[PDB]
């Protein structure tokens, strides 16, 4: 059981050691499309690339490339798109992907500015009456409503395909209180946030995969997907303590490199799964 394994690693202070074994066992697949010179202004970080095998392709004949991966968790029957925070020149591509993959939700785990630098473009409207038009991808985005709570904001957005005049409702789940350094002290507000996303239907198989991002799309984003999938597997399995976080994380790392960036994020993931298991047992 992971709770005892938690106490063992914590009492022995072995988190950096566990984390290094995960780093050493992690998959390494080609990312040739990411590294083409024509794609250098589509990547926020030169050392964070989708693998070719799991990369989301835009349906635009010119350049299909976006820094985004499909993470397919076969046993849990859950998919996620993990992506980087959009850049100024990729906001249109972002919303094109949302449209094309039939996503119902967008999960944002960063603030636009952290540590005095921009981590993400402002890619949604701040006021109802000032909609955004992405001329490159022929999409219109309108803010419908915004519910601001202590730890997170939920926004209803209308995405319109200007080409077909079809419209869809997108839910934007913005976790606003992840600290600039380290991880939250308690996983309570993060679990509350994850349960809210689940309750919305955004993670349900009726819809395309949820889009999840932070700045790079691997750290905080990783923690979100890892906790969700681990909790879902505990519901599904005859024996809930058969769930090994380290194995699930390595399975997720076949689809996108670097998921969970620090030993602190790994400890936090264990704590979130352990605490969330109480509200699921
Ligand atoms: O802050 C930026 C702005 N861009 C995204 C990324 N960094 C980058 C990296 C290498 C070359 C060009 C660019 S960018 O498109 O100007």
């Amino acid at each position: 059981e992971m709770e005892k394994e938690f106490e063992q690693i914590d009492k022995s202070g072995s988190w950096a050691a566990i984390y290094q074994d995960i780093r050493h066992e992690a998959s390494d697949f080609p990312s040739r499309v990411a590294k083409l010179p024509k794609n250098k202004n589509r990547n926020r970080y030169r050392d964070v690339s989708p693998f070719d095998h799991s990369r989301i392709k835009l349906h635009q004949e010119d350049n299909d490339y976006i820094n985004a991966s499909l993470i397919k968790m076969e046993e849990a029957q859950r998919s996620y798109i993990l992506t980087q925070g959009p850049l100024p020149n990729t906001v249109g591509h972002f919303w094109e992907m949302v449209w094309e993959q039939k996503s119902r939700g967008v999960v944002m785990l960063n603030r636009v500015m952290e540590k005095g630098s921009l981590k993400c473009a402002q890619y949604w409207p701040q006021k109802e009456e000032k909609e955004m038009i992405f001329e490159d991808t022929n999409l219109k985005l309108t803010l419908i409503s915004e519910d601001i709570k202590s730890y997170y904001t939920v926004r209803q957005l209308e995405l319109e395909n200007l080409t077909t005049q079809e419209t869809r409702e997108i839910l934007h789940f913005h976790y606003t209180t992840w600290p600039d350094f380290g991880v939250p002290e308690s996983p309570a507000s993060f679990l509350n946030f994850l349960f809210k996303v689940r309750e919305s239907g955004s993670l349900s198989p009726e819809h395309g995969p949820v889009v999840v991002h932070c700045s790079a799309g691997i750290g905080r984003s990783g923690t979100f997907c890892l906790a969700d999938t681990c909790l879902l597997l505990m519901d599904k399995r005859k024996d809930p303590s058969s769930v090994d976080i380290k194995k699930v994380l390595l399975e997720m790392r076949k689809f996108r490199m670097g998921l969970i960036q620090t030993a602190d994020q790994l400890r936090f993931s264990y704590l979130a799964v352990i605490e969330g298991a109480k509200f699921i047992m």
